[PDB]
């Protein structure tokens, strides 16, 4: 996606915890 850029929790790419490398 990578398109939201909004407060990220909507997808939580952006959080990078469980190897979420992608942003939202």
């Amino acid at each position: 996606l990578c398109t939201y850029k909004v407060k990220p929790k909507l997808q939580r790419f952006k959080l990078y915890f469980l190897g979420t490398v992608t942003c939202p």
